[PDB]
């Protein structure tokens, strides 16, 4: 194929620590933690600012305290978030012959019949929906458009943060050509290691 479909991917940028900003304006440009406990305590999420600092999702908030003392830790208020991204969700709904909503954070919008198979046209209709999710909820994504769901993901984790990572249906097979298994969605780093200690590294071995 490459053409039977094009697909927007959307993913929200560090969505749960993004939409406290949103509800917290003082909170932005600072770096900010939100914590998740299932008794003892973990990073859920952390902002950019507190990434920079070498916080990351799943952190021990012990040891997330240890590297960024000045950061501010919040608790996770699922909730709210679901209620946002609810909302994001049935926007999206509107603008796709298909939806895949595959979390919280992540959605695949088939759409080759709303724009007759246009592929530019595709860019543009992704670049608006940023657009729209910014100003009806004031919340950044990242997306990436390409001929399938899996190539559409892939452009749009190298595209992050508030991006818009392009795979034209011309440009697919060398795309291929380079790219590292590693990078595949789904493909765990257990699968991964044990292909690397048998020499497999790229989609081509």
């Amino acid at each position: 194929h490459h053409h039977h479909h094009i697909v927007i991917f959307v993913d929200f940028d560090y969505f749960f620590a993004q939409v406290e900003e949103v509800l917290n304006p003082q909170y932005k440009g600072k770096p900010l933690v939100v914590c998740v406990y299932s008794t003892s305590g973990a990073v859920a999420t952390a902002n950019y600012e507190a990434r920079k600092l070498g916080v990351k999702a799943g952190m021990p908030i012990i040891k997330a305290m240890q590297i960024a003392p000045s950061a501010i830790y919040v608790p996770m208020r699922k909730p709210i978030y679901e209620a946002f991204s609810n909302r994001i969700m049935n926007l999206l709904n509107k603008h796709a012959d298909k939806i895949e909503v595959a979390s919280i954070d992540e959605a695949y919008l088939d759409v080759t019949n709303k724009v007759e198979g246009n592929f530019e046209n595709g860019i543009e209709l992704a670049r608006k929906i940023k657009q729209e999710i910014l100003e009806k909820e004031k919340i950044t994504v990242t997306v990436g458009v390409a001929p399938n769901k899996i190539l559409a993901k892939i452009i749009a984790d190298k595209s992050k943060p508030n991006g818009l990572g392009v795979i034209r249906p011309t440009e697919v097979q060398d795309f291929l050509n380079e790219l590292d298994i590693d990078e595949i969605p789904g493909i765990g780093s257990v699968l991964a290691r044990r292909l690397n200690e048998l020499g497999i590294q790229k989609l081509r071995d």
